[PDB]
């Protein structure tokens, strides 16, 4: 029930593990006593996750992996099963995402379709044959994160969440729980390089469900998700965004 | 390990008699969380209050209409006596399911008294309570019939996607008085009671759209209510988890 | 055309004395509808029947309670005594936007509309198939009471529309945005206004024409295979 | 009479050779309005264009594959060049159907190329047109397996629910330029492509769970099609108007 929130003997891939929630979900992964590949589209950034893990016991290997390249997404799934035997858990994480002009280049349209959508429902199809081998896993994919000037992100975050409700079908036959994350009001890096004196005040005059809250958030429920605790939870969105 | 824990922490769990609510009332005790067991039946709290007990937690017993106004502000004044304050509050109690078209409006009626003007009155009873030690937790269990359409369950999910709402609306509200709102939608749960009943061809049927292809436990439900409830989940509010294997399950 | 007419077909017409009621009373007379008109008050009922007669006869008024089964009963028996047949029943609800009180949105969006497709359901039957809607509240402030009010009746219809289908009666509803002439001027000032336009993708509030029009779409043989559809009149907006 | 024709109006319609996307274009020019016919076959549009012509209505054929980012640029021009305006653009063209989790990534993301990114470059096309002659309509045609959930259908019900979602998301954006922006979801309508499979006994598996115990005629669209796109829909946005009976039809 507390032992159900623990990963010791699960073996996990990380996507955008680099910086921001897929760090958090990283380093939450191996704290619980998972073996975690942490991949991001920067080498440097996956080692400095790593060293963090380390430093702090659980196992970690870095990846350096674009999402965007199906070569470089069977690379990641190849090494998964080299460096650690197997695959129980895949957290999919797509970056940010945020605001957008309706008259965009279509690369820019399309590129939100490769971060939340394609490279996520690809790494699921590497993944699920392991998965299947050893009786089960989960697959987990946070979606990108207030309607005007969204149209490549709410539109790609759409179909990963009827993606996730439909895969879910065809993987639960596998035993492998497949569910989304949608984070919402995260005091993300961005807003804190932007954020003075004045608003940290500001905002404290506020109830604590009426600010922001940290990564930690989307981390804590990635956990939750992806443990024995959830065992008959599938094609699920759940949004964590506080209450305004 | 600790942000899964309610130590210190006092629940309000309603229809904490059997089923679900029971299996929530026990998983929140022995998590550290101090339980008013409110059920209809005195006698049925009572052996849930014994069974906390003997795991070493605290619950004290509570009968409990929820249909009754006077009854819900009792069971409220009865948390803050025994346990001196409320941080968490399980709305459980419910109920109807499939009727036809032509029932009177009697009978229309109790599935919104049991589903929705209970639920909202236990709400505003409790919040005031919540914000005075800094905040607290509202769960309620919703149906999956409040996003379903079939005949005959006009009452029933027409009630079950008010309280659905009402969760999205209560989180905007109580935000300001920091608290939570949530609800679960319960796949088919294999309770003692259900266990009776259950045919090993009814199973079949039931799980024959379920991806993970079995029957849920009162654990399932519980577990969901634990992370829900519990600082974990301080960055979830307005939101329905359904738990049923990722599909919905006939009878 | 005249798939988009009503000659011939009697409609029952709650809440129809100002404002959306009223603006759907006439489009229908206008397509061709006999309407019994019913209003909380005698007199605006009456002025909008007086109205449909000068621009084409065919009206009868009715003062209902809709939060009284008794009177929700006597027009039904009233509407049959003066149609003959009932084909149309259109529910508009009595909510304005901003726990005897969380009650009454339930009276209006949800409680009236059900009893009320319950004794007309039999005559629709009968006839061979008919079609029901509700016009729920334009429903933050005190709303809490009638959004939740608004998503179970919406989802009621979801539902009803199974019962009532095998009857060959259709269900459906309108879930109207900010509309304007009736009496929203009560609190609607320059600036909670001009709040409602910048979410509004549409820059316009809705008038009850926006609405009476969607009505007249749903209860037509233009939409004789639309059911369980609750249509959101918002000029893009969201709830 | 009033609020419901199209007087004046000039229409592309896309997928416009059979079906759905016929039956819309048909109603559309006895509306009243100036109709572009666009198939992938130039042969499809022309048929409909002659159905249309004799029975008093202004049309041409424009042919287009709406997979290329070129063809969706030449039927955007010769409409402009034919009507002078567009009032309106009807997204019907698409493909995609059940396809296996296991599938090639090649036919995943060809659902996309045909119900997402087609519908949304068209629209970018259009909608600055329509931004100078005061607003317009754009409607799109999605699926119920944009809300629906079951196995084999990873390819078609993702793209479908991007389709659906861009509605809402075009509303805000077009909103400014006065354009409307919708969409219908159809059930199962007895098309002649379907009348030809069709088993006095299969018709009875799909209207199963139909509150309304009939199948959809390509009119029950184009009629729906019609409002949402006349003046009677002026105030109409971000919306998804599925038509089905109530019910899904399956053949499940």
């Amino acid at each position: 029930n507390s032992d159900n929130l623990r990963l010791d003997g699960k073996c996990a891939i990380i996507t955008g593990a680099g910086a921001g929630i897929g760090k958090e979900i990283a380093i939450t992964f191996a704290t619980a006593g998972a073996s975690v590949v942490v991949s991001d589209i920067n080498a440097d950034a996956a080692n400095h996750v790593v060293d963090e893990i380390q430093q702090l016991g659980g196992q970690a290997f870095a990846c350096r992996c674009d999402i965007t390249s199906e070569q470089e997404l069977s690379a990641l799934a190849d090494f998964a099963i080299s460096k650690l035997g197997k695959v129980d858990i895949l957290v999919n994480n797509a970056g940010g995402g945020g605001p957008k002009p309706f008259d965009m280049p279509m690369a820019d349209f399309r590129r939100a379709y490769e971060l939340n959508v394609f490279s996520f429902f690809h790494l699921s199809q590497l993944v699920a044959p392991e998965m299947e081998k050893n009786g089960g896993g989960v697959i987990l994919t946070i979606t990108s994160m207030k309607n005007i000037n969204m149209t490549s992100y709410a539109s790609s975050k759409a179909a990963a969440s009827h993606l996730v409700r439909n895969m879910a079908f065809d993987l639960g036959e596998k035993n492998i729980r497949v569910n989304g994350i949608a984070p919402g009001a995260i005091l993300t890096d961005a807003l804190k390089s932007v954020i003075t004196p004045e608003i940290e005040q500001k905002m404290l005059q506020h109830t604590p469900i009426r600010r922001l809250g940290q990564p930690q958030d989307i981390a804590n429920a990635a956990l939750f998700l992806c443990s024995p605790a959830a065992s008959w939870v599938s094609g699920q969105i759940l949004t964590v965004s506080g209450g305004g």
